[PDB]
């Protein structure tokens, strides 16, 4: 118990922002790439964020439409993406997606953003270069942004989310912690 807390403001803030599975699945995918929650707590409360924000994407819609990649461990995801591939014939994207969409057939990479839309999808656009995978950037400040403006959701859907991610950025500088989260990208 040295260089490890036994709590922090952020992460005490984490675990009654977000439901308890959305908590686990964001240790698990931090401690799979060696980053503990309990000191990168910035990264803790976006790992949540990210996760919440892919579930509410797939809540919206059909039934049956999205097959959610986010929140396995790489190993699984990476197979899940290999029997889409092998389903449905489109190319095996380089970097692991968060869904994929059955209704237009194409994965999907959600972005979440501190900053504007613009840089983070420019970012995201030029890292997995193949024009093939969906971009759909959410920021906190209530913008949205999608490849070829095709936002694949109702309109309805992706206000929820945008009204949560306003809600998450109130309930943070309430505690005087959103200026450090938003410095932290
Ligand atoms: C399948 C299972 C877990 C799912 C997680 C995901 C969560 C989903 C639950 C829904 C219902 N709602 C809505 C009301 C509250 C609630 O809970 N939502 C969406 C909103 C927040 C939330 O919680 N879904 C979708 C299918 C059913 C389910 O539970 N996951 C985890 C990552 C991959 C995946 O599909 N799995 C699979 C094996 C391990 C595990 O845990
Ligand atoms: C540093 O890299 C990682 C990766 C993982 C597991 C897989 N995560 C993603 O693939 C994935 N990650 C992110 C994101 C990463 C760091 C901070 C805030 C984020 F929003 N955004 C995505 O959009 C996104 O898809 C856990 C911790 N850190
Ligand atoms: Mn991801
Ligand atoms: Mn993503």
């Amino acid at each position: 118990s040295g260089l490890v807390p036994r709590g922090s403001h952020m992460e005490d803030f984490v675990r009654q922002c977000f439901n308890p599975m959305i908590v686990e699945l964001a240790e698990k995918a931090m401690k799979e790439y060696g980053e503990d929650p309990k000191i990168e707590t910035n990264k803790f409360a976006a790992t949540c964020t990210h996760l919440e924000v892919c579930f509410m994407y797939s809540d919206g819609g059909s039934k049956h439409r999205f097959e959610i990649i986010e929140g396995r461990d790489r190993i699984m995801a990476w197979t899940v993406v290999n029997s889409i591939c092998n389903t449905t014939g489109v190319e095996k994207p380089k970097f692991l997606p968060d869904l994929y969409d059955y209704k237009e057939n194409r994965f999907i990479e959600i972005g979440v953003t501190r900053r504007e839309v613009h840089i983070y999808y420019l970012e995201k656009a030029n890292k997995i270069k193949s024009e093939k995978t969906h971009i759909h950037i959410f920021s906190f400040t209530g913008e949205e942004m999608a490849t070829k403006a095709d936002y694949t959701l109702d309109e309805e859907s992706r206000a929820r989310i945008k009204t949560r991610l306003f809600t998450i950025r109130q309930e943070m500088a309430s505690r005087s912690l959103w200026d450090s989260f938003r410095q932290s990208e």
